[PDB]
Parts: structure tokens; sequence; C-alpha cells
């Protein structure tokens, strides 16, 4: 995250840190068997780890668990990141109280304006590496579409919207990447991609939550 700020250990119940030797994504729990990432985070070997503020020392209220399958959708297109979205279970349930906590699924899609909230521990420069060990949070809009389509002509599909800042300095980066964008209270998007991080007039592109409800919904139900 470039331009946020420190969110605070055990803020952002629903975060989780995707481990495979070190932390490479993030994803949302969103039931206390299954967490929503992105595809392009798929990989096996991966450990999820839940109730983390550093990923670097062990502080208390973190569980490690691992994954026991990764579910990618069935249409996603890794050159256009179309369909940017995996479900993970869990090998086991987590254990939910107020620091490790799921989030809800959206009823309906967001509109441009709405005020959201994106956490991470990717990078935090713009020009450079720099990975932070606790976690850091950014308050950003979902744009208008004509604004997200002026910005990346013929890349955006009807299952990504823009969150950001055109005048740049503030966005999501890598390392980010499988994460939440929490807007009133529901999950409304996954980080998944834009040009450089924190650039002008080149926003951060979401997986548009609302158009998989369903199904989440039926691929949990059948696993
Ligand atoms: N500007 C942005 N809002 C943004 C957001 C997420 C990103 N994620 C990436 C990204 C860049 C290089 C590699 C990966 C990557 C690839 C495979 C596995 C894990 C991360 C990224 O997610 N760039 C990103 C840029
Ligand atoms: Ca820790």
């Amino acid at each position: 995250i470039v331009g946020g700020y420190t969110c605070g250990a055990n803020t952002v119940p629903y975060q989780v840190s995707l481990n495979s030797g070190y932390h490479f994504c993030g994803g949302s729990l969103i039931n206390s068997q299954w967490v929503v990432s992105a595809a392009h985070c798929y990989k096996s070997g991966i450990q999820v780890r839940l109730g983390e503020d550093n990923i670097n020392v062990v502080e208390g209220n973190e569980q490690f668990i691992s994954a026991s399958k990764s579910i990618v959708h069935p249409s996603y297109n890794s050159n256009t990141l179309n369909n940017d979205i995996m479900l993970i279970k869990l090998k086991s349930a987590a254990s939910l109280n107020s620091r490790v906590a799921s989030i809800s699924l959206p009823t309906s899609c967001a509109s441009a304006g709405t005020q959201c909230l994106i956490s991470g521990w990717g990078n935090t420069k713009s020009s450079g590496t720099s990975y932070p060990d606790v976690l850091k949070c950014l308050k950003a809009p979902i744009l208008s579409d004509s604004s997200c389509k002026s910005a990346y002509p013929g890349q955006i599909t009807s299952n990504m919207f823009c969150a950001g800042y055109l005048e740049g300095g503030k966005d999501s980066c890598q390392g980010d990447s499988g994460g939440p964008v929490v807007c009133s209270g529901k999950l409304q998007g996954i980080v998944s991609w834009g040009s450089g991080c924190a650039q002008k007039n080149k926003p951060g592109v979401y997986t548009k939550v609302c158009n998989y409800v369903s199904w989440i919904k039926q691929t949990i139900a059948s696993n």
C-alpha cells in the first residue's frame, strides 16, 4: 500500500496473509473454513495466516492453517486477468473471535464515489521495493466506469472496477494482490492489478466481487 497508514493490530480481522515461506498475497476470510483471494495468487504450498499484524514476529492472536484446496475460477484468463478470483478451503476451521472474523459478501454492487478500505502488506514505494512488517490501510473511492475505461482503454471488463486517486500517491501495490476492498462492511473488491503503483492516472483495478456471489456460494456449497 503506497500512501496508506498503519491500521493498528487486528483492526482488520478478516485480512489474511498467504504465506509459502514468505508473504506473497492477501486474502479475505469469508467463513471459518474459506478465504477469497485472487487467481493470480495461486500456487501450491499455501499456509493461510490469520490474526496477523507484524508478519515477521509471532506476537499472539495468530492462527496458521494450511489450505486443503484452492479453486481458481474456471474462466480465469492470465493474460487479461478477467475473473481473477480464487477460493481457498482451510484444512481446519479457524477460531473466530474479535481479532479473526469473516467479512460479508455484498447483496448489490457498489457505486462510484463509495469510499472503501483496502489493506495489505504489499510494497509501500511506487519506485522501489519497501515491504512493511505491519498491516497498512488506505481509504479509496470507487471511480466511475468512464474514468476507469479512459485510464485503461480496452483492458477493463465488466468484472473489474477502478478505485483510487488519479493524482497518484495512494494506491495498493504488489504484495497487496488478493486482499480486500471493503465498502460499507461488505467485500466489494479483490486487489488485482494496475500499471505500476500510485502513478498518476493509473488507478488500481479490482475484481468486482458482486458479480461472483452466486458462484462463490454454489462452489462452497458443493465442496
Ligand atoms: N497499482 C495497483 N493498484 C496494483 C495492485 C496490485 C498489484 N499487484 C501487482 C503485482 C505485480 C507483480 C507481481 C504480482 C504477483 C504475481 C504473482 C503472484 C503474486 C504477485 C503482482 O500481484 N501489481 C499491482 C499493482
Ligand atoms: Ca505476527
